[PDB]
């Protein structure tokens, strides 16, 4: 089997992505947040505290009928912005474009942080990290992936996000007309759960290519690039008046500038994001400050390639009994 899902940007700035998904019988769609760097499908649900749902979409498990209570489990989960969610759990039909799982643990959110809240185009997330960072308990449950594999023609996904534009999820087929040139594969380790691989190096405009190992997380659950403070400072300094902001939390850069582009190893393989794509725009509304998208890790403890960098390549996260990513122009 295969499946294949467009993916939309919630807003101007492509600060999140949300995928169509099909729960339930008949199928309840709502629109998740698909995140690489995760590992529950969690949904804004007829549970969910009232006053803490303004505009969401809801999953109601009482209008399906191949929905189950998964009796005793709980989850909760804490993610990297300091956002949080939790709850109890079902089984129920999940379906990605066409690609269905049955029995798919659908956690369902009884609480959310106000961040949550505050999104009104985000009913929820769908984990595609390994399935050793779920949280229920006391039964640790499997993502969507992990649940389709052995259904799929091949045990892959693959991202294709876009640049103020939709995009594409596809699971169980590599399309060979969405990227140029080959694909580079690289080594993952999963010994954090996460898809980590080690980045080659990095180039800031037409300056020279720096040889440097750079281990990182591939996160579409991540809006920005997440990198050391050296190659961050390296970038913004090519940037005039750039300056990192401890009141507004980062490097912030006239509106007025045009940025250079930032290119990252991938083996001997190059990415390169197009400056504009590290432009997200005023710090507050009708400020000249602008909020960069490429920031310090070092208060984070790990790298993220977010979205600003997987934007401009095709991704295969590629689940075979060895796992590894592969990257592609596109
Ligand atoms: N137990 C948790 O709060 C938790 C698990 C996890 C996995 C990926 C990203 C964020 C996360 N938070």
């Amino acid at each position: 089997s295969t499946g294949s899902a467009t993916t939309t940007p919630i807003d101007s700035l492509d600060d999140a992505y949300i995928t169509p998904v099909q729960i339930g019988t008949p199928a309840q769609t709502l629109n998740l947040d698909f995140d690489t760097g995760s590992s529950d499908l969690w949904v804004f649900s007829s549970e969910t505290t009232a006053s803490e749902v303004d505009g969401q979409t809801i999953y109601t498990p009482s209008k399906s009928t191949t929905a189950k209570l998964l009796s005793g489990a709980t989850w909760s989960i804490s993610y990297g912005d300091g956002s949080s969610s939790s709850g109890d759990v079902y089984t129920d039909t999940v379906s990605v474009g066409g690609l269905t799982v049955t029995g798919q643990a659908v956690e369902s959110a009884k609480k959310v942080s106000s961040s949550f809240t505050e999104d009104s185009t985000i009913d929820g997330l769908l984990g595609l990290a390994f399935s050793t960072l779920n949280t229920v308990s006391p039964t640790q449950q499997k993502t969507f992936f992990d649940n389709a594999k052995a259904s799929l023609d091949s045990p892959v996904f693959t991202a294709d996000l876009g640049y103020h534009a939709p995009g594409t999820y596809n699971f169980g087929f590599i399309d060979t007309t969405a990227y140029t040139g080959s694909i580079t594969y690289t080594a993952v380790s999963t010994k954090q759960g996460f898809w980590e691989w080690t980045s080659t190096g990095y180039a800031v405009g037409s300056g020279t290519f720096k040889s440097t190992s750079i281990d990182g997380i591939a996160d579409t659950g991540t809006t920005l690039l997440y990198l050391p403070a050296t190659v961050v400072s390296a970038y913004w300094a090519q940037v005039s008046g750039a300056k990192s902001s401890s009141s507004v939390g980062g490097y912030v850069f006239p509106c007025s500038a045009t940025l250079p582009s930032f290119t990252f190893g991938v083996g001997s393989a190059r990415i390169v994001i197009p400056g504009d794509y590290i432009d997200f725009g005023p710090i507050s509304t009708g400020s000249s400050s602008c909020f960069g998208g490429i920031q310090s890790s070092a208060g984070i403890g790990i790298n993220i390639f977010g979205d600003v960098a997987l934007k401009a390549a095709f991704v295969v996260f590629n689940g075979a009994t060895t796992p590894t990513l592969g990257f592609a122009s596109k």
